[PDB]
């Protein structure tokens, strides 16, 4: 089998990508935002609190003929951003872009923190990280991928995520046409639950490139590019009149800067991210200070390649035997 599915940003600057999926019988649809730095499928739900609820789409498993409450099943989560869920459990069929998994676990919200409540758009995560990390106790629960991996065609799923556009997640196979040349395939350690890799170097703007190894995880769920100080430093440094600010919490720029593109290494090849891509807008509205999407990594204990490098690529979540990820130009 395998699945596609359309996934649209939230708004205008990227800051997430949302996702439809059907879940229960008669389907009920839910925009999720695909997650591959977490492992739990959760939804706003009608066992949410009714004052944390502004806007989203909930699951209602009393409506759904084929939910099972998973008994004495909780959740409880805390992503890096400082935001978090918890609730219980229901098992549900799940689809998305027409593969469909019987009996996934549908962890439905009873509390949400704030952050999640003030964004309309999203009704909940769908994680694609190692099921290893998935918060379900006492007994933990496989991701939607682990679920379906079996039955796929080939043990995969794909991020195409576009920039100020839609893109796509295909599930089961590698589509040759959306990508320009060849998928370079590198490494993966599991041992922390992420797909975690080593990128080869960087290089800023027309500079020449330098090798170095940097670690770090492959995540659809985190917006920025979050690499060591050093690195981002010769970033901004291109940049005439960009600081970090620790009041606003990290690299700012003018706005009337034209930004610099970035390059990664993958193995002996190299994702070009377009300097368009490195600007999240105004700080405040009206503001002439501009918040950079490369920022510092240091206290976050790891380095995150989230939206705005991989939407610079195609790239492959290989989840054979060993897992692999592979990055294409586009």
């Amino acid at each position: 089998s395998t699945g596609s599915a359309t996934t649209t940003p939230i708004d205008s600057l990227d800051d997430a990508y949302i996702t439809p999926v059907q879940i229960g019988t008669p389907a009920q649809t839910l925009n999720l935002d695909f997650d591959t730095g977490s492992s739990d499928l959760w939804v706003f739900s009608s066992e949410t609190t009714a004052s944390e609820v502004d806007g989203q789409t909930i699951y209602t498993p009393s409506k759904s003929t084929t939910a099972k409450l998973l008994s004495g099943a909780t959740w409880s989560i805390s992503y890096g951003d400082g935001s978090s869920s918890s609730g219980d459990v229901y098992t549900d069929t799940v689809s998305v872009g027409g593969l469909t998994v019987t009996g996934q676990a549908v962890e439905s919200a009873k509390k949400v923190s704030s952050s999640f409540t003030e964004d309309s758009t999203i009704d909940g995560l769908l994680g694609l990280a190692f099921s290893t990390l998935n918060t379900v106790s006492p007994t933990q629960q496989k991701t939607f991928f682990d679920n379906a991996k079996a039955s796929l065609d080939s043990p995969v799923f794909t991020a195409d995520l576009g920039y100020h556009a839609p893109g796509t997640y295909n599930f089961g196979f590698i589509d040759t046409t959306a990508y320009t040349g060849s998928i370079t395939y590198t490494a993966v350690s599991t041992k922390q639950g992420f797909w975690e890799w080593t990128s080869t170097g960087y290089a800023v703007g027309s500079g020449t490139f330098k090798s170095t190894s940097i670690d770090g995880i492959a995540d659809t769920g985190t917006t920025l590019l979050y690499l060591p100080a050093t690195v981002v430093s010769a970033y901004w440094a291109q940049v005439s009149g960009a600081k970090s600010s620790s009041s606003v919490g990290g690299y700012v720029f003018p706005c009337s800067a034209t930004l610099p593109s970035f390059t990664f290494g993958v193995g002996s090849a190299r994702i070009v991210i377009p300097g368009d891509y490195i600007d999240f807008g105004p700080i405040s509205t009206g503001s002439s200070s501009c918040f950079g999407g490369i920022q510092s990594s240091a206290g976050i204990g790891i380095n995150i390649f989230g939206d705005v490098a991989l939407k610079a690529a195609f790239v492959v979540f290989n989840g054979a035997t060993t897992p692999t990820l592979g990055f294409a130009s586009k």
